[PDB]
């Protein structure tokens, strides 16, 4: 089981506004900028 | 009519959480990663 | 002081509906497309 760690994980993914759910998208797309620079 | 076509647009798109509204944008960034890996 | 601009800035960013909060993520992806077309 992991019920208390699941509640914070749900908070960390996106339980209220924005979070990883959007910030996985913003950082990956940012990352392709400097990736074109160095690759 | 306007209300019926806007209703058909919202059901097919993103009436509720996430949908093609996030999935169409997020899968296109996913597609470039592996594009570099295999190119 | 700063209030008339700031309230405008927040409504420009995102109060209700899409705005720069979805336009930074979306236009950044739509950037990678022409990137690849010209590279």
């Amino acid at each position: 089981k992991w019920a208390s760690l699941w509640n914070w994980f749900n908070i960390t993914n996106w339980l209220w506004y924005i979070k990883l759910f959007i910030m996985i998208v913003g950082g990956l797309v940012g990352l392709r900028i400097v990736f074109a620079v160095l690759s």
